């Protein structure tokens, strides 16, 4: 049924989130399982550290890794996992890791959910403290885990983000 | 799947409501989307306000403003967002807003899940805080947004509750 | 799709388990109704009492009770009801009620998803704290429920536990 | 500071309950110390229960075990250990352990700071589901507790209560 | 101890808040009793609607309506009622209620415990939508209290703010 | 009040520790001011860490740095900002930073308050993830203050943790 789930109303621009991991939740990191569509503990995390943003994929994308674009997602108050948020995409995180390339793209919730956002139109729109700490996260989050690493390899923009998000739809396409 | 759920086990006086907002919970006003059946973010809400109960709706229900009815539900504890939890309609609280008409019923947990309720079988067997805030709610809730606006009624009987599940079944069945 | 989810991936030493009601939350009994896959509330507990573990079922199998083996899993942190957790059975607590024989299972999280249970092989392994806190809720969780009762017959290996599973997954099956 | 706060303003009718553990929490039992007025934790509760109003106490009162007398305030909401709330007296649960004879209070808000509780005048104004459910609390929350027992004596009027908090007050004043 | 606590270390451009009540919490209004310093509840509120920033005052400060001027002041996360927090003033919000004259200044946390409002600056430094939101409570909070009101007189900027700071510093004074 | 708790009852076997900030709480980091004795904010942090344990201070006491020591106690549940709890000292985290030695020290509650850490005597006895995870926390989480930094050295035993104990008591005495 999120399995149902479109890529966007009008892609790249206008895309919706489907919501694994809620902004500071507990860090346990879940994730839709393709084949039933149901929220599965991946795993417990180790590090004392908790998502700073909701986090979830857009579905009918796969991106470089195997997987579907990763979104990070402000709000003013943290989603409910497997809820799907109306988007517009900002900027990218890039960071390659033992998977090999693994960006990680930055939404504001769309402009009918809210106005709170709608000065944010590019990556240096965002607060800089947000972005330091959304980099931070990612380079430190597998820290205790054994064979997991990441190197951010920094931030870019939101054409590059669109880019990501229309080559990834093509990519799971045929069209 | 969602999409599946009865309108009730004997309708109207034992309903389910589909539940997509908690009693209490952060201003975040969800639904479920009817092609998916997930639960979609529909718009962050601005005023400093929290829904009193727990907010759903009656499927296969068409009310009079094109959606199915509404329901809000006092529980001991808040629910968790998708789940259904068997009721008994008690009351109305008619409101007239830019849809034209929506009206609110009030539902109470039907009584094997809970004997906390069973007094209350008519509109005033409720709590005066409650309705008062209730209300008080509704006419408040929209106050910052821009095209949008209601005009609370007022409070209807169990027996007017029962002839708008009814007629919302009827006017969504074919019979 | 919750009712697509199964067994396990090497039943009986690894299995999914589906999370009905989380580890120390309000208590609200919920359950995935068979026929939708939703979650449903089954009523509101009387007793001032929280489930002390994860409690779901492992899908795909029928009990002696007519119902899917009831498990209950520690988690460093409490997860969302409907998410599904794979794991490792360890030990069996016996009780028979008035449905006759409901043994709970008592699960830890795979290795895979965390190694803070990895040293978790068999029941005596379990904290004793623990094993007194679930025997003592089950003992006393329905107090206050008029036609409902427990005895709770002692605690099993993880042998038992496994014979159990098998058991009811075959049950459910036809080969 | 908390040592300074009065037993009432018109006591025993209206009265002060200084609230060491609020409704519904984790169980961590706290307790005021006499000496510095600071928070301490008492225990860890082994039993997964929770109790099911604030508990507090009345300052300036010595009770017959030792101790001030003990306030069970039922609220809307959760209140801060160590907050005083301003109460009316309305019933008694009389409890024998092994310190002798430790009735427990049950105090509603004043009207003054909610009128939610005006009809709540006498122990049978409280509901029963309630009332059967502090009792079942304080009949079991000590069941892991080597060397702790309680036999729940029964309930009593607010005369009864009123006479208990005159009675303390006196036994800690000198006229 | 709480009534030990300066006005600031730099008044008015760097003052100290005692927090009584934090954002968005449940709808308990506290207190800090000047006599033994210990918080209070004045009122479980009646309406559904919680405060947008954590609520407190300026202590060693006498306003026009007989209380220490009351501060609003957002943070990233909700602080303990009671614990103090440096700031720094930067608008007000007036507005008259039947005490006569009470406004709220707004102060964001000094940059010394975080960067992240140091452009915040003068009161249309302050998201449009916060503003629209304390505003928006305050008009309503007290609707459903019978013998309380509310005159929303509008924003000033943080000269007005720290001359209200100073004028009530120096009320409460003797120099 | 709390400038009045004592180091311990039988120090450094057997001390009491006050808690300034909760296992698991938002990132905030409070501070007791010796001077009032209130809780004060000290900082926001910037990184999307949580402490692990709860974190505080055995008062009565001066370590090298010029602060008392510190002490992080795990317990079943997260403790209230302000409250004492009794502890027994296990081991030490050893680390300098740009005070220039700043040894955490690890407190597990004392065995009146539960039996859970009873098996702890020593620091091998301490889960090897919990140590993992100070020690992980500690290493990172100024990482985006300025002028802030951290060598975590390593950990020590209970006679390393109780001879800082003794040494700080004595250091901050006369006798």
């Amino acid at each position: 049924s999120l399995l149902n789930v479109p890529a966007g109303k009008d892609l790249p621009e206008d895309i919706y989130v489907v919501i694994e991991i809620p902004a500071n939740a507990d860090p346990i990191k879940y994730e839709i399982d393709k084949e039933s569509g149901a929220l599965f503990v991946d795993r417990f995390m180790s590090t004392a550290m908790f998502y700073p943003c909701n986090y979830g994929y857009i579905n009918h994308t796969l991106s470089l890794d195997g997987d579907p674009v990763d979104v990070l997602v402000p709000t003013p108050y943290p989603l409910q996992p497997g809820s799907v948020t109306r988007c517009r995409p900002v900027g990218v995180l890039k960071m390659t890791d033992e998977a090999g390339e693994d960006a990680k793209l930055v939404a504001v919730p769309h402009s009918k959910l809210s106005k709170e956002y709608d000065h944010i139109k590019d990556v240096n729109d965002l607060p800089e403290l947000l972005k330091a700490q959304i980099a931070h996260f990612f380079e430190h989050y597998k820290d205790l885990e054994k064979g997991k690493w990441v190197k951010v390899e920094g931030w870019e923009n939101a054409e590059a983000a669109k880019a990501e998000i229309v080559a990834s739809f093509e990519r799971a396409k045929n069209k």
